[PDB]
């Protein structure tokens, strides 16, 4: 158990300044800060935390106010004190995510620097998919230690406390634990990061410097029209209501709108095969097909889309309205993906539809502020770009260096027929077996997605390889050392582990499979998209052009560009983009602008 005798609270001057001399000659020292919210943007600082060796740690409180508390430090005071030592790039800090503290700091006009060392992120790289990345999995499993949880001082639910209530040697037995645990986690993790100069490099020059960067991102938010997003839900009831009618006018009487209960009894009752549709799903969906001739499962599935986008973005996102800037800011996730791609959450920003026209209108309601414009920048199908690289493929590689449509390049080669003459069908064929390669799909999954019979989906992959040896060289290649060494990596050296690489389960053992050939085109792609933010976000702290990063979704940085500025700030994000990150694979940057994210994108 963690008590009172631990770990120092700090409540006199003079004793910060003999912290503050002590942590000015460590090599490193773990920093941590406890506030008053999860909100970045309007949490109050409640106090600070430091470890400057393995079980010497300190928590100064600033802002406790229950009834009675102790006097403490001013806040006010401790931070013209810290400061210096917080913003000096040679003072080097380790931390268990760190982009929430530098944000904090940022609140009293303090840029953290020395961010050198984020266990969150020293544990990810080490292996993705060794478990959760969050201090107390981390304390667990590298440790052995079971650390104080927040509940545990705070307490749960409603009622819950927010830290400045909490009794300050409590406070200080989770705050100074944290910075504790957090630099014994760096002591155990650093020296192994360092076994592997892959990790080590993606480490120290992706996912450390992208820290700030995503602080800067996540607290600049972004612009949305709530009354925009307002009208579309109104318009989207009346819509449902129509819909609702349609359908019961199709068929006879009153019916929910939900499969395997009440439309296998009316859709099949009046001609169509048994099986009823799934919501699995991107893979046989009854409602859809019969779609191309059946008026009712064409309502039924347009209606279902739109009461899920309704409830997911309209009537949420108005919701998620920060009172103190006015603008929504998403949660982006450093460590949560076992192939180094950002998630993210609060909105989920990659789920909102992107070939769809509900889609384009709840983006219509990501606005830029006046006088200024939304930038988007897009790297085009950089997944296949890396593929064309990886293959060694003259063949993509050509296509891909003339300009050429890669989807009819391909649809070209596979089909035997001129470019120009090249279908809407053979295209739409040859790009599903491009993306197909991608995430590993079998020639039957293929079948699935082009609504062909099996081994014609088959006929099409294997002219594909005959056309295209290197992709089948490269697929074969990898699955191969997989189960040499048990991972795969990108061209950066990060690396996904393949547990189930030889499974002897053969479900496991293929979904392993679709994860080595996936992981190095997806991660690549990741990598990349990270060294571009680290670019473009240097520029912008050097330079201090008027524009603001606001969204990274997919394979895209959004910006707010000032209107009168467009055209040079367009040339520099695109250079930056397609000539700062790596020089092997071909790169292509698309930039748009508009008044909204729907006319930039
Ligand atoms: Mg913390
Ligand atoms: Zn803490
Ligand atoms: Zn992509
Ligand atoms: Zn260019």
């Amino acid at each position: 158990m963690i008590s009172y005798d631990n770990y120092v609270t700090i409540l006199d001057e003079e004793t910060l300044k003999a912290w503050i001399a002590k942590l000015e000659k460590a090599p490193v020292f773990a920093f941590d800060t406890e506030t008053d919210s999860l909100d970045n943007i309007s949490a109050n600082l409640v106090g600070l935390s430091f470890a400057i060796e393995p079980g010497v740690a300190a928590y100064i409180p600033v802002a406790h106010d229950y009834l009675d508390a102790p006097d403490q430090i001013s806040r006010e005071r401790a931070l013209e004190l810290l400061k210096p030592l917080l913003e000096d790039e040679k003072a080097l800090k380790v931390g268990q995510n760190l982009k929430y503290d530098r944000g904090i700091l940022a609140n009293y006009g303090i840029e953290l620097r020395g961010i050198a060392f984020d266990t969150m992120l020293e544990s990810y790289i080490l292996n993705s998919v060794a478990g959760r990345h969050d201090m107390d999995s981390l304390a667990e499993r590298w440790l052995k230690h079971k650390t104080i949880t927040f509940e545990e001082i705070a307490g749960k639910g409603k009622n819950q406390l927010t830290f400045n209530q909490i009794a300050l040697e409590e406070a200080g037995r989770y705050a100074a634990e944290d910075a504790d645990v957090t630099l014994q986690l760096h002591l155990k993790m650093w020296p192994d990061l360092q076994k592997h100069k892959g990790p080590l490099n993606v480490f120290e020059n992706i996912e450390m410097p992208l820290v700030p960067v995503l602080s800067r991102i996540e607290r600049n938010g972004v612009k949305i029209d709530p009354k925009v997003l307002h009208n579309h839900s109104e318009e989207l009831t009346l819509r449902l209501a129509e819909l609702e009618k349609k359908a019961h006018e199709i068929a006879g009487e009153e019916f929910n709108l939900s499969s395997t209960k009440q439309l296998q009894t009316i859709l099949f009752e009046k001609q169509g095969i048994k099986p009823l549709k799934k919501t699995p799903s991107t893979s046989e969906e009854v409602l859809e097909e019969l779609a191309l001739d059946y008026p009712l499962p064409k309502v039924i599935l347009e209606y279902r889309g739109l009461a899920k986008l309704k409830s997911t973005y309209t009537d949420k996102l108005p919701l998620m309205i920060n009172p103190k800037t006015g603008r929504v800011h998403t949660s982006y996730h450093q460590a949560v993906t076992a192939t180094g791609r950002l998630s993210s959450t609060d909105p989920n920003l990659q789920n909102i539809p992107v070939r769809n026209e509900e889609g384009r209108r709840i983006r219509q309601a990501f606005i830029a502020p006046e006088d200024y414009v939304i930038v988007s920048a897009d790297y085009s199908q950089i997944e296949l770009r890396i593929m064309a690289h990886l293959s060694r493929d003259k063949g993509l590689l050509t296509a891909f260096a003339e300009g050429k449509d890669i989807h009819r390049a391909t649809a070209a080669e596979v089909f035997g027929l001129p470019l120009e003459t090249v279908t809407s069908e053979q295209r739409r064929s040859a790009k599903a077996i491009n993306f197909g390669l991608i995430y590993g799909m079998s020639a039957f999954g293929l079948a699935r997605q082009l609504n062909i019979p099996r081994k014609e989906a088959q006929k099409y992959m294997d002219l594909y390889f005959e056309r295209y040896p290197g992709v089948l060289e490269y697929m074969e290649r990898t699955r191969a050392q997989a189960k040499e060494q048990g991972y795969v990596e990108t061209l950066d050296g990060r690396r996904l582990y393949l547990p189930d690489i030889k499974s002897s389960n053969g479900a496991r053992r293929a979904a392993a499979e679709r994860a080595a050939i996936n992981a190095p085109m997806q991660g690549t792609a990741a990598d990349i998209i990270k060294r571009a933010m680290i670019a473009v976000d240097a520029w912008l702290q050097a330079e201090q052009p008027r524009v603001r990063m606001i969204m990274q979704v997919h394979d895209e940085l959004v910006f707010e560009v000032h209107k009168d500025d467009v055209d040079a700030v367009a040339k520099q994000i695109h250079q930056l983009m397609e000539n700062c990150t790596r020089l092997d694979v071909p790169l292509l940057v698309e930039v748009g602008s508009g008044e909204n994210w729907d006319q930039a994108h």
